[PDB]
C-alpha cells in the first residue's frame, strides 16, 4: 500500500473509511520507499501529535525515514524551535494576528478589488491563479512589511519549495538561496518599519538579541511567507469547490452572513488540501492502537482520516453548523505544533469567501469537474486551475 492514495482534493476516497475501520493504523510505503505508519483514526491521530516523543524536529534526522525528500535546510525543520528558542515567539505570534489594525481592511478591499477586475473582464475565471492565491501573497505581504510588488516574485518559488518528491530538488535549493538572500536585504532595508519583517529588523538591533543569527531573521521571513501564502492559498481554493459543490449553504451563507464563521470552520474540517499526513518520528517505543512503535520509525498522522471519523463527527461528510464540537477538527493541527497561523487562516477564508458570496451569488464551476487538472507530488491538493462562471 502506497500513500498518498489519490491527487484529487475535491472528494475523500472510500477506501479512507474503509481503512480506518479495518487497521487505524497500517504500514505503508512513502514516495521515497522508506516504512511509515499511517494513522487514521480521530483517537490515535490525536494521540500522535500530543506525544512530542512523536518528534517532528527528529524526521530530519540522518538516515531517518523520510515522507519525502526535503526542500529546505534540515534546521528549518524545527523552525517553531528556534524561533522560541531565540526568544522571539511573542512577537512573531503578534505580528500575524489577523487583529493588526487594518489588516481585516486590506483583505475585505483586495479581495472585493480582484474580484471586481475578474467581473470587470467577464466569465471564465480562474478562483485560484486570479483570486485565491493573489489573496493569500497580498496578505502575507501586508503581515511581513514588505512590498506588494515583491509578492509574485516570492510566489514563484512555492511551486517547486512545496513539492512533494522522492529526490531531492536542484531548484529547491537555488531558489531558497535567492529567497533568503532578498529577506537580508529587507533586514538591512530602513524603508521596512512594519509587519514582522519590521519587528524582526528591529530585534536584530537589541541588546537582547544580539546572539540571534542574521541567517535565523531572513529564515523566518522565506518561511512563514511560504507556509502561509501556500496553506491560506490552498485552502481557500479548495473550500471554494466545497461551496460551489453546495448552493444550498452557500445562499445560507450568503443571507446570514454570521454563519460564515462557523461555515469556514465545518470546510477546514472537510478540507482536502493536504496531500500528505504529518510526519512524525518516534523517539522511543509507544503503543499506538494494535500496533508497538519502535524507535526511529516514521508515522504519518492523516488529518483527513481524523477529521472525517464518524466516531468523532457524525455524519462526516456532511457540513453541519450546529456540531457540539466544531473547532476539535485537526485542520491546524494538534499539540506542540499548533498552526501559529490559525487566527489568521480563519480569517482570510471567511472574507475572501464573503466578499465572494456578495460578488458572484450565482457562482458556479465553468467546466466538468472532472476537467480540473490536479497538482501532482506536492504537499497540497490544488486545481492548477479553477474555471467558473457567475
Ligand atoms: C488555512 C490555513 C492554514 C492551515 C490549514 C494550516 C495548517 C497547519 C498545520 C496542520 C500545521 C501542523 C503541522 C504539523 O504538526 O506537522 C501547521 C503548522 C504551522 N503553520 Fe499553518 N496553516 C495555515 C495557515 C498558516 C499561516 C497563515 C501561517 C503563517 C503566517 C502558518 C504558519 C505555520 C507554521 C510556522 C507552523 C509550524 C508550527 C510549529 O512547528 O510549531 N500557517 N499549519
Ligand atoms: N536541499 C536543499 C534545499 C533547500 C535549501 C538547502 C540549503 C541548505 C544549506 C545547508 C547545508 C548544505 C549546503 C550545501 C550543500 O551542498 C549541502 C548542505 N548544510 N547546512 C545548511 N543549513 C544551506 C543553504 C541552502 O539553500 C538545501
Ligand atoms: N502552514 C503549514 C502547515 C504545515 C507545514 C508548514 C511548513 C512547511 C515547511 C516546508 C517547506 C517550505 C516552507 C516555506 C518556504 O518558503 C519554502 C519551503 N517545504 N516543505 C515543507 N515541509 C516549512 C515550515 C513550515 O512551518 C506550514
Amino acid at each position: 500500500l502506497e500513500v498518498p492514495f489519490s491527487a484529487r482534493g475535491d472528494r475523500i476516497p472510500d477506501a479512507v473509511a474503509e481503512l480506518r475501520t479495518r487497521e487505524p493504523i497500517r504500514k505503508v510505503r512513502t514516495i521515497t520507499g522508506a516504512e511509515a505508519w499511517l494513522v487514521s483514526s480521530y483517537a490515535l491521530c490525536t494521540q500522535v501529535l500530543e506525544d512530542r516523543r512523536f518528534s517532528m524536529k527528529e524526521t530530519a534526522a540522518a538516515g531517518a525515514p523520510r515522507l519525502n525528500a526535503l526542500t529546505v535546510p534540515p534546521e528549518v525543520v524545527n523552525n517553531m524551535g528556534n524561533i522560541a528558542d531565540a526568544g522571539l515567539r511573542k512577537a512573531v505570534m503578534k505580528a500575524i494576528t489577523p487583529k493588526a489594525p487594518g489588516l481585516e481592511q486590506f483583505l475585505r478591499d483586495t479581495a472585493n478589488s480582484l474580484l471586481d477586475n475578474l467581473i470587470t473582464e467577464g466569465a471564465p475565471a480562474d478562483l485560484r491563479n486570479d483570486f485565491a492565491d493573489p489573496l493569500a501573497t497580498a496578505l502575507h505581504c501586508k503581515v511581513l512589511g514588505i512590498p506588494q510588488e515583491d509578492g509574485p516574485k516570492l510566489f514563484r518559488s512555492l511551486s517547486i519549495a512545496f513539492m512533494s518528491s522522492a529526490d531531492p530538488i536542484p531548484a529547491a535549493k537555488i531558489n531558497w538561496d535567492r529567497d533568503i538572500e532578498y529577506m537580508a536585504g529587507i533586514l538591512e532595508n530602513p524603508n521596512i518599519t512594519t509587519g514582522l519583517m519590521g519587528e524582526l529588523s528591529r530585534l536584530r538591533k537589541d541588546p537582547a538579541y544580539s546572539h540571534v543569527s542574521d541567517e535565523l531573521f531572513a529564515t523566518i521571513g522565506v518561511t512563514f511567507f511560504g507556509a502561509g501564502v501556500i496553506s491560506t492559498g490552498s485552502f481557500l481554493t479548495t473550500a471554494l469547490i466545497s461551496l460551489i459543490q453546495r448552493p444550498q449553504l452557500r445562499n445560507l451563507l450568503h443571507e446570514k452572513p454570521e454563519l460564515i464563521p462557523a461555515g469556514v470552520e465545518e470546510l477546514l474540517r472537510i478540507n482536502l488540501s493536504f496531500a500528505d499526513g504529518l510526519p512524525r518520528l518516534a523517539t522511543a517505543d509507544i503503543q499506538v492502537g494494535d500496533v508497538l512503535v519502535r524507535k526511529g520509525e516514521l508515522v504519518l498522522v492523516l488529518l483527513e482520516g481524523a477529521n472525517f471519523d464518524p466516531e468523532h463527527f457524525p455524519n462526516p461528510g456532511s457540513i453541519e453548523l450546529d456540531r457540539p464540537n466544531p473547532t476539535s477538527h485537526l485542520a491546524f493541527g494538534r499539540g506542540q505544533h499548533f498552526c501559529p497561523g490559525s487566527a489568521l487562516g480563519r480569517r482570510h477564508a471567511q472574507i475572501g469567501i464573503e466578499a465572494l458570496l456578495k460578488k458572484m451569488p450565482g457562482v458556479d464551476l465553468a467546466v466538468p469537474i472532472d476537467q480540473l487538472v490536479w497538482r501532482t507530488r506536492f504537499q497540497r491538493r490544488i486545481p492548477e486551475r479553477l474555471p467558473v462562471l457567475w
